[PDB]
This record gives C-alpha cells, sequence and structure tokens, in this order.
C-alpha cells in the first residue's frame, strides 16, 4: 500500500456573491489529502506529475445554455487555461428542468498550478446536495 | 509491474423483478479481480482505501426525469449512503428517445463496504448491450 | 516517483474526409508519453493491462441521434469490439443545438491492441476547441 499521493474530491454549497464556484472539502464526503490545498476556491497542485480531473456540476431552472470550464491557472503563464469543458443548449419544457453535466480528464500539471471550476450562471446550479455538484482530482 | 489492486468492471443486463439494478461480471467484457466482490447487486469492497467509481445507465422510451444513483452500504451506519446522484429531466419528443447518464468519482472506501447502482426507473434502462449501461470501480 | 506508465491525452481537430475521428497528439494540451502510439487515428497500447479509458465528444448542429463509440480492435479478433457507447437522440429546438457526450470506463487490454473513436456522425462534432471534444486513456 504507497501512495500518499495527492487527492481530492470537493462537493458543492450555496454560493455565496465566468463566476468559479467554492467548495465544501472537508464535511460530509468532501475532502483533501496529501498535500493538497483546497483555497480561494482553488485546488492547489502540490507535486508535478499527471492528474485525473472532474467535476460534474448538476444544473435546473429562459436561457440559451449551460457550461462548465475546468480551468487551470499558473503564475507562469497567468492566462489562464481551459482544459476541459461542458456546453449544452437548453430545452425549455417546463420550465423546472435540471441537466447534469460532466467531465473528466487526465492532465499534466507543475506543482504550484491552480484547479477551478466555472460556470455559465452560477444561479443556475444545484447546491442542495453533495452528490450532484462535485469537482475532484488525484494524482496518476 | 504492482497490484493486485481491487477492480471491477460490470455490465447490464435483463433487469428481473430506488430499485438497484443487477450485473453481469464475468461475461463478454466484465469482470472482477482482486478480492472484489460482486455479490447480491452489490460489489464488496476488499480494502480500505480511495476508489474511483462510475457508472454509466442508457436509458429510453410520460415520465418526469430520469436518476441515478450510486450508492454506499455499511453495516456502521445501515443508513446507505449516496455517493453520486445524475438526475435529468426528460424531453418528450417522440416519445422514442434515450439519454445516457454518467458518473465517476473517488471515494475514501472502508473494506466490507457495499456499492449498489439505483435508478429512477427499471423499465426505462436499456439493457440490450454491454456498451451502453455498466458499471465500475477501482482502487487508486 | 513510478510510472513510466502509458498515458495519453488526446484533443480535437478539423477532420479532413461508423467514421472515426483522427487527432492532435503533441501540441496544447495533447500528448502521448510512455511508449503510447497515436498513429492512424489509434491508440496502440503497448503494454497488456487495465487500463481506465475516455472520451467526450461535443456535437453541434434534423438528424434522429447522436451517438459515440469507443473501440477496440486486435488481430487476434479483426471483428472489433465496442467497448463504450454514449447514444442520445436530439431535440429539434433552434436548430442550432449542441449537447457533449461523455464516456470513460476501465478494460483490459493487450499490448498490441488498437484503439478509435468513432461517430454517427463526423460533420456534427465540435472541432473548435481542444477542450471540447477529446479522447485519453491511461494504465492503471
Ligand atoms: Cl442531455
Amino acid at each position: 500500500a504507497d501512495g500518499d499521493k495527492p487527492r481530492a474530491h470537493l462537493t458543492v454549497v450555496r454560493q455565496t456573491p465566468f463566476p468559479a464556484l467554492h467548495w465544501e472539502h472537508e464535511l460530509g464526503l468532501a475532502f483533501t489529502k496529501n498535500r493538497m490545498n483546497y483555497t480561494n476556491k482553488f485546488l492547489l497542485i502540490p507535486e508535478s506529475g499527471d492528474y485525473f480531473i472532474y467535476s460534474q456540476v448538476t444544473f435546473r431552472g429562459k436561457p440559451d445554455s449551460i457550461t462548465v470550464v475546468i480551468t487551470k491557472v499558473t503564475d507562469s503563464y497567468p492566462e489562464p487555461t481551459q482544459l476541459l469543458m461542458g456546453t449544452k443548449s437548453v430545452c425549455e419544457v417546463g420550465s423546472n428542468w435540471f441537466q447534469p453535466i460532466y467531465l473528466g480528464a487526465m492532465f499534466s500539471l507543475q506543482e504550484g498550478d491552480k484547479l477551478m471550476v466555472n460556470v455559465s450562471d452560477i444561479s443556475l446550479v444545484d447546491y442542495t446536495k453533495e452528490d450532484k455538484t462535485f469537482f475532484g482530482a488525484f494524482l496518476l
């Protein structure tokens, strides 16, 4: 049993005032471990390597589309860099609707890189349960 | 080459009589290995650690929504615990429709924990091909 | 820090003339490493083992459905084998629409196996940004 590898699973909460979400990180099912830092809406990478990244956001209801982006930031570039984008057009039947949107992929990251999630529209996101909207990464 | 880590990929089959699905586990592409147990519709975790979990269910067609939950059960709690929920409202164009719904995330699990998948409606699930509905986990 | 494990993240580009997509593999965020080969629209597995596989394709707009398949080919079988299928029916509101479709699961593969992605309709795929359509795998 080795690792000790950095790992984090974060879950949704009521957002206060493309916007980034902020996160639960220790309560319920969320957690961070092995030097992973969740701070200031970011995941802070402690070790350069290849990570698998994910998030699902569930959206629920007059807009055109919903969109998620998981986004990397480094002080090397400080142009921020877009790793994953889920974008879906919306079908105006209700209109009490909801759609999950889910991403995950692998990326090579520098120690010190920053990760956040951004949505088209913070007021659409379902913040109510921890298993509907979340965001996670681990070192491979 | 180490691991020997527990790993399982399960695939869909015709369900007999929120309901849990049951699974193929050795035929075709499914499998379990390294002490993973598939029994009684559960995945039985043999080693406490962090696992990545997934399932896609494809649904196909007068209902409101479809929903998947991947769900953990322990004899510690025996309140069952909801790890992942995909829920989507349905668009009544056809109505011969179908939608895949896909989840996966990482979780810290006790050896002895139980995992199952639950759907809003067993009669909606496409059981026909193994690559449309499935469910899987591995130790990280 | 061990591995040295085979790993690849590939991203979308303008397709030239079920069709397989072809891929970016070194520029931007794509890459292959540790003996992984991307050639002739395939991912060529260099080591038998269990791999986690994924792809999202985003589709954008008079058709019935969209579909992705990730597909394995070996010279053992040369019947090609379907590992993952995302299929979704389409809702003809616009009709400037778009839908992401995302798969990933674990599979046991022979060294020498070949992997490709196939879609229902190459002209529907959004090729414009690298974070909308992609395809990836790593050795577990
Ligand atoms: Cl959808």
